[PDB]
């Protein structure tokens, strides 16, 4: 019986990450389209929205999707795809911490490695992923750890799924977060999604920022805030009252790594805000965003940051 | 002959026992006295996250005021909001003599509390001839960290504090420090920052980036006049467009901008995607957000030439 | 419906990690037993099967077991009881990186959250654990980290299970590796295990010991290797005469973190030497000794190293 | 007026290309050209498993013999061993100026091979005139790291090589570094080991404890005279009790017996729960047992004192 490489879509959001590589060839039948073409710190909700559609219409055509992005909003990007991805084939994000024309280039290899993983079919069913220095990780956990670091990508609070030693992949561990075709987030028929702004907490924090939003009229408020989600006196009241009239109000945290829990030093209760767990603040925007647009409740708020 | 080390509280206590009435942290930790000769002052009682310029100014004054009358000094301090007070301290305190905060991640009366072990390694600290000259640090689970690297990386462990791009000075092992590392940047008298004088300090705030992010942070902070603005970039310093665009119009109209990033290790530096030199922008390097304000803050009472910023970047 | 707290006995092997507990009846009854009383480093083959004999057969009579233990083995243990506790309640070890007279003494709200862990219903069929520092940690990746760090103990490769904030748990992780009743490792009735040794690997390292373990008839080697695996010639030349003759030869490595690779720098099949993947030195001898009760065929070692 | 970078290879080429024939590191990484005047040579051809004292003898009288021939030193090892070798290296070179040791992770002629990077910043540090007497160091994945702490922490991540206990010296960023850290402990020209006369080290083994360890590699390297042992012990450098026994005797029948651990960060320190000075045993401190094998084996050139030996692991 002959080898079939199975057939791999490369859906492209910015520039080249190598610069092709002709090693994937021999792994798979790749095609390539270009979805958008911007720097990743120019990511926002249209391009999210056209990915999620493209991926969940263009599943039957294909055996898994590799798409090259920005590592800025990478693990935004992920976590979005986690939730609004239907499609049950493997969907593995990718990028490059130097550029495709530097000496010791890392797209090349991150770019195999991810088309392994596309290609793997024990990669199915384990949620979006992110391939980054020789690792599968998922894209709740996955963030951005170094400004720099060619291994900067990692799951700072359960760990990465599986590593990649010559172009196969150990499974040890899968996410048990709802994720994908789990979850009821459906974006097919949306044209925006609800306004989430994030702001961050500090010593002497000016309330302005979180004003701004709430003037603005913002569906759901992010709070970056010290320690264990708790907020500057003067953004904890501008943000108590706009919840008193509807304000989705999430409590995460600056803190690079742990949960903002419940009971802890805010009562989200009383308050009606939501705390986030381990979504970091731009984390706990996609899953506000998401939220949003099942509900204004923030006991169910809570109930979806519980879940997914 | 025991050094005399002064605790300046900002907060409720970091132990507890030892109050029972025969008819107070020394008694709480009773071991002190083997140590030190703790005198203790209430400053502030706040929580942490509710910091604020007053306070900073206040320890800063306090230390530099009554240095020549104690050895070494202990601030305990809520976690929160730890490492900004320390990196302030870092470039205010012009006492040599050791300024150690300390805090704890455990409430004091739980099981297992931390704050009774920290309190004790903090004197140890600052107890310690060779703890001086080292800048102001921070003691936590057995670890002598720098005011300036040192960051709360968890938001529950009791191990959250780390100096998470050049690492610890020390590490305490039953009372004694096995120092290997001092900062180089520069701190305390080496510095020109001086707040004896300043009932307050320029407006700093922070926006963070993010996709779709608004520009109504940064505008707000540009309506009130905000002498300097700190971007928690995505990462390498990057801004995202609309944020950009209020930046670039806000280094160009008096309002001094600062690159830093929302990723927890690493330097935003220069030479990188944005032309900062263009733009009127200084590069925060490795202090994340939180950190540029304190030393933009201070800057501010400088300068507000965006290249003369970029060298105290560059500096302390 | 009155409140019903679980049953937990507490397997103790050496000194108090507290001194109790009180809070602890407030979440469980706790019964002790004591098992034996060393200090871990002198931890053994016969300690071993006692726990796993004990915990096989004294699961009808509880709810869940907590061993309290040194630290300096604990993950050696955890590892083994793993593997040949057949028993489908929780089984969690603790242990304390202050002693219980200390200042903040760390054991009794590790012992604490032990028992909460021990306690979850959804802590059971996850293998046997490690609870540490408000972390709930798999037997298999969990290592000693720090030589006193209270954070010492983390799974370096695949991360921890979950973390416990105010006697909750949230799982989001749980090994994929076989554990307890998916092995097929049964020590109900062994008295002794095959002999294993481990042999250091560095820059012009001595072939003694690994010729006194040989000469002495040991089942199976393991090394702790350089890099990936790999071997000092003279190390090399004996193991790979020692395994022409039946000796058993896993390829370990002393670098803390990362798997030991099959089809790296050395040729395994060639050799009849196994790659011990993740598993460090200590964590590989515990899998070869339970693998030589099976097998001394090279290629069903490797087998078990890739499935446990 | 570029620095004169010498260049000394002991396996194979860390980075491949520009060798096509017209009818050589300096062709492969084209850019060196930029940034110093690069001469190679080589020593040894051997993989880094397989590492010996005969090596690390020829490099150190090598580097302190061509010291004024040229403004600094790179050498390329295989990253298994380069660890250890960087610390010997660390402790008997008397030569001032730089000497870079790099390697790489991924084979020269793969995908995202990092060696022509590595090599480059590499030299990069080696021609900082900022890189002096800072002692030995390794230069990997864009960090600096002292020779004493640092170690291969994964065994195939190209950023596996980090200074698990007290962090890097400096970061690389544009063929510039921001040095924040320099070791303490003492290094090169302030040590007192010399090996310009020696044709051998005193053979120093390493032993590991576990549970149920057998005492035969212990006594085997007894049988054989061996003039130390180190222990990689559990936790805090503890011992199995059959490998105490062993130990115990030889360090009282003539053999230097020195605690490290196989926790790979933290110290075995003393006055824990093993009685050293009872035991005539030497604490490695933060040394793993293959950097302590260095040390103990530097140590038994000047003395088999055992506590003449425990200064030694106190300052080196």
């Amino acid at each position: 019986h002959h080898h079939h490489l199975p057939n791999i879509t490369i859906l492209a959001t910015g520039g080249s990450i190598a610069g092709a590589v002709p090693q994937l060839k021999d792994i798979a039948n790749v095609k390539g389209e270009q979805v958008v073409n911007i720097g990743s710190q120019d990511m926002n909700d249209n391009v999210w929205l056209t990915l999620a559609k493209k991926i969940n219409t263009d599943c039957d055509k294909t055996d898994g999707f590799v798409i090259t992005h920005g590592s800025d909003t990478m693990e935004e990007t992920a976590y979005f795809l986690d939730l609004t991805v239907k499609c049950d084939k493997p969907v593995v994000m990718v990028g490059a911490m130097r550029p495709s024309t530097s000496m010791s280039a890392d797209g090349p290899f991150n770019l195999y490695n991810a088309v392994v993983t596309a290609a793997d079919k024990a990669s199915a069913n384990r949620g979006v992923l992110v391939v980054m220095n020789d690792t599968v990780l998922d894209g709740r956990d996955v963030t951005k750890t170094n400004t720099t670091d060619v291994a900067t990508f990692k799951s700072v609070n359960y760990g990465p799924l599986g590593y990649i030693h010559n172009g196969k992949i150990d499974y040890q561990r899968t996410p048990a977060r709802k994720h994908t075709s789990d979850t009821p987030f459906d974006v097919s028929k949306l044209n925006e999604l609800p306004k989430v702004g994030i702001v961050y907490n500090y010593a002497n924090a000016s309330d302005l920022p979180a004003k701004a939003l709430v003037d603005a009229g913002y569906d759901g408020i992010v709070s970056a805030g010290v320690g264990n989600g708790n907020l500057y006196k003067s953004v904890f009241d501008t943000l108590a009252t706009a919840a008193k009239t509807g304000t989705a109000v999430v409590r995460s945290s600056r803190v690079p790594t742990g949960a903002t829990t419940q009971d802890a030093e805010v009562d989200d209760a009383k308050y009606g805000f939501v705390a986030s767990g381990t979504l970091n603040p731009q984390k706990a925007r996609v899953l506000l965003q998401l939220a949003l647009t099942q509900t204004k409740d923030p006991q169910q708020i809570q109930q979806i940051f519980n879940q997914y």
